[PDB]
């Protein structure tokens, strides 16, 4: 599914992530953005073997199994697929791991290099939240 900004916007509020580990909601907006332009099917490879999966691009190598990363760990117990279907539950559960995980949202290049220290409150504007 391609989500819309402010549907999306809704989805990420309900589902708690709304300054979640002091995070507002036009970062998680900003980062779904720049990481899978809002597609939750989005899959990427990286040069380690590992992959990155779904709305937040999250990888094979620490946080979900796919059966085919040597030597990783599935630190939020799901299968990788589980993280591209429409409904984004297990993409939200397991983004809540890694953000705590120390390094905040720092942990999404993406983040990091195109929404840190910007105006991210105008990635829910003009959404009814």
């Amino acid at each position: 599914k391609v989500f819309g900004r402010c549907e999306l916007a809704a989805a990420m509020k309900r589902h708690g992530l709304d300054n979640y580990r002091g995070y507002s909601l036009g970062n998680w907006v900003c980062a779904a953005k720049f990481e899978s332009n809002f597609n939750t099917q989005a899959t990427n490879r990286n040069t380690d073997g590992s992959t990155d999966y779904g709305i937040l691009q999250i990888n094979s190598r620490w946080w979900c199994n796919d059966g085919r990363t040597p030597g990783s760990r599935n630190l939020c117990n799901i299968p990788c697929s589980a993280l591209l279907s429409s409904d984004i539950t297990a993409s939200v559960n397991c983004a809540k791991k890694i953000v705590s995980d120390g390094n905040g949202m720092n942990a999404w290049v993406a983040w990091r290099n195109r929404c840190k220290g910007t105006d991210v409150q105008a990635w829910i504007r003009g959404c009814r939240l």
